[PDB]
């Protein structure tokens, strides 16, 4: 109903809902996010981000309208869904498999920390698969910038998803962005290894993050996991953030340097 014909809901959320829209004429398909303003600030700073985007491995941005209070931002349809439904409970997904969707989202996210933009919410319902099964990261709703003029600027607004968030973000006032989106990409590599997530907040209080600190890996994410993708994990889920790895050096871990696809 706009230019284009929209012809299934593809996802509802939120703010509003994702639509599959066509030229009827052209034959060209795309998704529209179409979000009720009434229902502005902040769809501004979304579009704005979006905007500056161009990577493989991030969801097209292709333009918007305003049509009333109703925003139509038009975006890279993603034909394969999310990679949370490739994602079996208790099980993961095959090691080759999880291998090159974590490559593609080191990737993805590698990007994004170059043109200073954190995503902030990085988990399997926000990474979408096209029609080749590649990974693109997706909804930039929560995302900021953390670095301008080549200055870092702190993070201090809690935000994200309590499974996927780092321990920093619960206990400090302020804290470095990139550790941020690391972490999360190591709850999203033992979700498609185990086919479940370690704990629901990585706080003291949580008894299986506890066991994690004393290393407790005999116990039931950890142990489907094998030693070589479990090491990198032991890299990426260090409580202190300075001492958490680094994607530079994610890239020269062992595991993630290992052949196993075809
Ligand atoms: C299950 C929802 C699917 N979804 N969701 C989005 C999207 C949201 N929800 N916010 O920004 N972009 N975008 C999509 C989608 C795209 N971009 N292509 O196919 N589906």
């Amino acid at each position: 109903v706009e230019d284009w014909d929209l012809v299934q809901t593809l996802g509802e959320g939120a703010y509003g809902e994702v639509q599959l829209a066509v030229n009827r004429v052209t034959e060209e398909a795309v998704a529209v996010k179409i979000v009720d303003m009434k229902r502005p600030e902040n769809i501004k700073k979304e579009i704005c981000i979006n905007k500056m985007l161009n990577h493989e491995n991030v969801v097209k941005f292709y333009g918007h309208r305003r049509e009333g209070n109703i925003q139509y931002l038009f975006l890279e349809y993603c034909s394969g869904g999310e990679l949370f439904d490739r994602i079996e409970p208790d099980i993961g997904m095959p090691e080759p498999d999880a291998q090159r969707f974590f490559h593609q989202l080191m990737a993805g996210v590698v990007y994004l920390h170059g043109i200073g933009i954190t995503h902030r919410d990085i988990k399997p319902e926000n990474l979408l698969l096209d029609e080749r099964d590649n990974l693109k990261i997706s909804d930039f709703g929560l995302a900021t910038v953390f670095r301008y003029n080549n200055r870092e600027r702190l993070l201090n607004k809690m935000c994200g998803t309590l499974p996927y968030v780092a321990p920093e973000l619960l206990k400090r006032r302020e804290f470095h962005a990139e550790p941020v989106d690391v972490w999360s990409c190591g709850i999203v590599l033992t979700a498609m290894l185990a086919g479940e997530l370690p704990w629901d907040q990585p706080s003291d209080s949580c008894q299986e993050y506890s066991d994690w600190k004393e290393k407790k890996t005999y116990l039931n994410p950890w142990k489907k996991i094998d030693s070589a993708p479990l090491a990198l994990l032991h890299k990426i889920l260090v409580e202190n953030p300075s001492a958490r790895i680094t994607i530079p050096d994610i890239k020269k871990d062992r595991w993630y340097n290992k052949p196993l696809k075809k």
